[PDB]
Formats: structure tokens, C-alpha cells, sequence
């Protein structure tokens, strides 16, 4: 199943509605759990507190929308999870934690407040960003651990270690992998291994000339190799307003893939590629903060 160069997409309305006291759910990472799906995700309330969560694992789409919502006790913005095999121990990255990314570990990745003290995941600086490194996400391949990040800035970062060395920090020095205009790599990356294939895709999210989010694509055949892009116009975008099939929401926008595993490898299906996006009523206005964020599927027409 080669990645199409015309991406065509059927979507849902909105999958959840926010509990009582958050105006929105947003950032989601999503993994298998015992053949149900588990999903992280970043939260707002009402005033001006940012925050986590996680819902109670649920077997079908349509139980998204009542599966309970358990806030964390320990804020971790913009998360990514994963099952790290090597070393048998779960993994939940995330920002705006003691240093630039941090982590923490768990045996019991259900659990919104089992996780470990705060770990230092990354420690750098980038220049020419008013944000720091942003976004993180994280993938293994047979001997290496890579972080890939953004800056709110048109570039896309790449931090890598031995894969015998994780959990643990990166360090303080990233690579550049690609830069282009603010808005047409603005944040949000997601790196998968493709199933089947010699070939790794990665996600970027945009901004679109009217200020609709949408993302572009790249595919690499080795994550320390070059990106070549794949899909990467407003007009032919990897998942956007042009290809959607949505009408409840403009925006798609920072999501992830549905993987074929929950561990580093962070391997996709591409026969079967499906976004958990977030996505708003466009008739919602006010601050960027505040505003409705939902979760929603894509999945891919063939
Ligand atoms: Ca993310």
C-alpha cells in the first residue's frame, strides 16, 4: 500500500465533549492497549490553566464519547506515549516540565497519576523561537532512540541516542532536518515507520493562508537520513480542509496516527492510515487558548 499522492479522507463529527471545567482536549497521543485504545491528552479549563488527562481505555470509536476522563495530577502538555520493549517499562514524554522535554516512566500507562518523578528528556536551547522546542515525539529503530521537535518557528529538529542508553536525556544539541516559512512548518511533527515498507513518514502541522491548521507529509528511508516531501501543500495536503471529508471543523490539526503496535518502533499501517486529529467549530472565535478543541478520526480512502 504505497502513501498516496492525493490523500482522500472520510471523517467523524466530534468523537468526545470535554468534561465539566475543561473548554477543550487537545494534542492527542494514542496507543493500543489490550485491544482497546488508550489516549493521552493535553487539556485547558476556563481560565487559563493548561493541564493533562487521559480516558479510561475504550474498545470502539463511538465509546470515546463516554469513556471516563481522568485529569492528571501532574501536568504533562502536549504528551507522547509509548511502550519503550527494551526495557519493559512505559513511557510518557512531554513540555513545560524542569527543562526543555522530560519523561516519566510507568508500569501502568492506564493510570493518569502512576507515573514517576520527572525525568530529563531534553535540555537544549534552539535560537529564533519564542516557544523553545516544542512537540516532541519520540521513535526507535533497531539501535538508535530519535526525539524530533519543532519551534513554532519553521523548523524541525532531530536529537538521537544509543537505544541501549534509553530512558534518558538527549541532551542539550538537536539537529536541523528542515526549515521552510513559520506557517509551513509551524509544530505538531508525528514520525512513523511505515508497515511493510523501506520508509518512515512524518506529519507537520501548518498554517493555511486563511489560518486553517492542516498538515503536510515527509517520508525518510532512514530516520538519521533526509526528508523528502510527500504531500505538502495546503491545496494537496497529507490531511486538511481539502481532504477531510469534515465540515464540523476547518482546522486538523495536532493529532496522531492509529499505530500497529504501542512501542518505540511506532509503526503505521498504510493500508490502513487513520488520524485522531483535533479539529473546532469554525464558527468558534475568542483567544487561541480558550478555543473549542475536540477530537476527531480520519480514515483513509482507498
Ligand atoms: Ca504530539
Amino acid at each position: 500500500c504505497e502513501l498516496p499522492s492525493t490523500y482522500r479522507w472520510t471523517s467523524t463529527g466530534a468523537l468526545a465533549q470535554p468534561r465539566s471545567g475543561w473548554v477543550s482536549l487537545k494534542d492527542f497521543t494514542v496507543v493500543p492497549y489490550n485491544g482497546q485504545h488508550l489516549v493521552y491528552a493535553t487539556t485547558h479549563d476556563t481560565g487559563t490553566r493548561w493541564g493533562s488527562m487521559n480516558f479510561e481505555p475504550f474498545g470502539d470509536w463511538s465509546q470515546m464519547a463516554t469513556a471516563r476522563q481522568n485529569a492528571m495530577n501532574s501536568p504533562t502538555v502536549a504528551p507522547t506515549l509509548f511502550y519503550f520493549a527494551p526495557k519493559d517499562i512505559w513511557v510518557l514524554a512531554y513540555q513545560w516540565g524542569g527543562s526543555a522535554f522530560s519523561y516519566r516512566t510507568s508500569h501502568d500507562p492506564t493510570d493518569p497519576n502512576g507515573w514517576s518523578s520527572e525525568q530529563v528528556l531534553f535540555s537544549g536551547s534552539i535560537a529564533d523561537s519564542a516557544t523553545g522546542p516544542i512537540d516532541q515525539t519520540l521513535i526507535g529503530d533497531d539501535t538508535h532512540m530519535y526525539l524530533f521537535f519543532a519551534g513554532d518557528n519553521g523548523k524541525i529538529y532531530r536529537a538521537s541516542m544509543p537505544i541501549g542508553d534509553f530512558p534518558g536525556s538527549f541532551g542539550s544539541t538537536a539537529t536541523v532536518v528542515m526549515s521552510d516559512t513559520r506557517n509551513n512548518l509551524f509544530e505538531a511533527p508525528q514520525v512513523y515507520k511505515l508497515q511493510g515498507q523501506n520508509r518512515y513518514l512524518m506529519i507537520v502541522e501548518a498554517i493555511g493562508a486563511q489560518g486553517q491548521r492542516y498538515f503536510r507529509s515527509f517520508t525518510a528511508t532512514s530516520l538519521d537520513g533526509e526528508w523528502t516531501p510527500q504531500a505538502t501543500s495546503e491545496s494537496n495536503p497529507f490531511a486538511g480542509k481539502a481532504n477531510s471529508g469534515a465540515t464540523w471543523t476547518d482546522d486538523i490539526s495536532h493529532g496522531e496516527l492509529i499505530r500497529t503496535t504501542a512501542d518505540q518502533t511506532m509503526t503505521v499501517d498504510p493500508c490502513n492510515l487513520q488520524l485522531l486529529y483535533q479539529g473546532r467549530d469554525p464558527g468558534s472565535g475568542g483567544t487561541y487558548d480558550l478555543l473549542p478543541y475536540r477530537p476527531g478520526l480520519l480514515t483513509l480512502q482507498r
